[PDB]
């Protein structure tokens, strides 16, 4: 069923990858902390659809920890974009169908912009585009801090800020929360500063491909009011599904729903 | 300072209103609880500024509960419009500023709809277009239920569903909490199954006159959502404000900064 | 079912009491707040069982306020007794079984102390025995604020700090609420500061009659440790039963059933 | 320093140890979890009082991980207080204050009743003596799910249940949190069964050495209700210390300043 295996990239990028299932790609790109176990329990009912789902760790985190710096250093929704690119030719993948939340959001609007040939479809998920609306207060002053507290710091919000759900959260298992411990300065360095204003959200941008932009239902408004209004005047079909940051997590079932749903109008 | 009295309308609603301060004409029509006490803090606020701000307890609802059943059953903007004009005038009040939350935010619209020469700038807060919109538990099938149970299933859910301030929610006082009581059945009665298909939020009307549309920071974001769609695509300025439904219970200072604010771009 | 009346006793308190049922008597005294209407749901259920059930608001407090100063303020487990005791006479009650909460178990200690041969048997429930026993809150320092941030201060904490059953706490209605608001001034410049001291707590007091003393299931184990410690070194039969200190509000059916229960091993 | 090693006993248990300090012996036995990371913070501050700290991982739990399954099956006090003595004795250490909570505490008492010669004094924390005094699901039926669930359903309950300082609890850090992962469905299996019916609570044995049984601050009264009530009726030191089941994480400062008084007044 589930396949995994590891591959690099012209880039120098020793990714962890998993695929499952047959048919049209679907690509889940994951959010910041670039652990892709967040996907194991939606993937299965996704591929299950009629569709090979394919993930992978980003460069620098979790099982794709052996990357060049510069990969996880600086970190910009294009640079993100070229590495899904390489990940995803190296998969022999030719076309394809993108979701991605957070940071990965910003990818996928990277990939409608700038590699249109390549997408079926997008999904991009709770966009950040200003200085500090990720979670609550300014992640952009936690590189200052040491290692173990910036990792406290951060497993100790993602329960009740976003991630709202303790027994999915937690149900991603052990190994997954160590990596995500180690995930978490490195995310903190590299992915807080720089992300917000790559994410290209220009009308003629986000309209080159069909775009289905999502916001989580228990997330404060304020947090992605931006996503909304920049969806809506640019002509982009804008809605909400259930949960908040990671709806993969919270709500499985719902978040393959909507992927299967979105995916079988653009096939 | 605060002023306070009763009089009849040619409606036959015996109103009670307060009034405070000098200058330009703010108005501040209550949520669809119609107790115009959770102004309280606000007012002061506002008038200070250099406003004369006007409230009032809805008809049929807590000091304004003599009233013809009509004016509470059935309830429709329009139908809250032509009150709220009514009790205008005989306060002799010609040209204001008028706040709106929920149904009062409904009223707002339909003020701006079919009153324009009335209203110098309007400020509708999270406004109910829909029998799913809204953060409760289908309040359309309350109706059904016995008073004491209605007002007790009310008034568990609104102070976390729609304060989230626990001590500025119970800060109104027993009496208010007392009328407010009494209140839950009449609205749900009245207000759930009429009142979300009579907003009027199409472009031309929501154009006539200058309107900011707010909706609560701390909201969730499927609540409300619509009214962020159709304030983007109208053009209509739309931002988010501290607090959720009440914020002129939860967060009076930023409300009466937000309503100045406002008010001032538009003398 | 059930009759309500005012009365006058000897001191001068005009109380407001309720009775229900036919059979021998039980008599429950409330807590310091002093509002009978907590016990509305347990009463009936209690009176099902055989039994007249007999409550009454509390000198000073909710319909019985009018009263002597000396009846609410400086107020003893002695005091209290002796009201109870005239209220009772003035009802042709006899002999009974007393419950009674905080101040009320305080009270019924007092009675099984100084009046053996008007008690069956004895309820209390966790009795205050210290200064300032609320952990987080320091009762003994409210009196010095104003009347309406003290009810705020009360009305506010109650819920999580004292039922944690919200939707069971406000069904008590709104009058009911109405008139604690009230009650709380009076209770803090009256109730935190004298009774804790005065509570019969000796060995040779707590034998005198039947005694079942408990405790709030959910209670926190150091908010009443020392009524554990005590009973249980005296020999008392302790245990606790469902809720934290308002079990009658927050779990009226096992409060009735260990009303009963334990009233039925000693008629 | 700390200082760390691994070491055989008899049983043929790999034990994974750590000591600090120098002076009187104090030994901390992990709870069921049996991760003595959780002793982290605390055995500095205690060590610093001039005390030598020893602690280690239970058989089968953590860096103990590699023993016999005798030693984490059919789990009772008594084999756990034999394993106990054995890892003291190759640690050459004679005579000792021991500290233990839920199981770790009925060790206590096993070593009180049947190797006094080797205490100082004893500190037992809220030691299970029913199959049914907690609330919500039996422990004892746990061992049937599926190891993954089964640590699903104990990392979502504890955090919020049992060890409530989410920052500290988390603190623990995520390697320790990986090793409490494959703990779990261990300490299903082979704690709740067997372990609450074999704590020694005759008065004989409670009083062989110096005792101070201790609840958590915090707990709600009926959890460990049975531990007042036994220690109480023995004439045993009971008392709260801040917290709730795991004192140690959620509080250290106040944990480590009980350890040593209660320590000091028996040296």
């Amino acid at each position: 069923m589930r396949t995994r295996s590891t591959l690099t990239d012209k880039n120098g990028i020793t990714w962890y990858y998993e695929q499952e299932g047959s048919g049209p790609h679907v690509v889940l790109i994951p959010d910041g902390l670039g652990e892709c176990h967040m996907m194991d329990k939606p993937m299965s009912m996704i591929a299950g659809m009629g569709f090979t789902c394919t993930t992978f760790d980003m460069p620098g985190f979790s099982r794709s920890w052996d990357a060049p710096p510069e990969t996880y250093q600086d970190v910009t929704a294009q640079k993100l974009a070229s590495y899904v690119i390489s990940i995803l030719d190296e998969l022999h993948i030719d076309y394809a169908t993108f979701w991605g939340c957070s940071s990965g959001g910003a990818t996928v609007l990277a990939l409608a912009a700038d590699y249109p040939e390549r997408m079926r479809n997008g999904l991009p998920h709770e966009v950040p585009t200003a200085a500090g609306p990720h979670f609550g207060q300014l992640l952009k002053l936690a590189e200052m801090e040491d290692e173990a507290i910036v990792k406290m710091l951060g497993e100790e919000m993602p329960k009740l800020g976003f991630g709202h759900d303790f027994t999915a959260w937690h149900e991603l298992g052990e190994e997954a929360h160590a990596r995500m411990r180690k995930n978490y300065p490195r995310w903190a360095r590299g992915y807080p500063h720089t992300l917000p204003l790559s994410s290209p959200t220009g009308k003629e941008d986000l309209i080159k491909r069909p775009l289905d932009w999502t916001v989580g239902g228990d997330t404060p408004t304020r947090m992605f009011f931006d996503n909304i209004v920049t969806a809506s005047k640019a002509g982009i079909p804008i809605a909400t599904l259930p949960g908040m940051h990671f709806p993969y997590v919270s709500h499985p079932e719902v978040l393959v729903k909507h992927i299967v749903d979105t995916t079988r109008k653009y096939l």
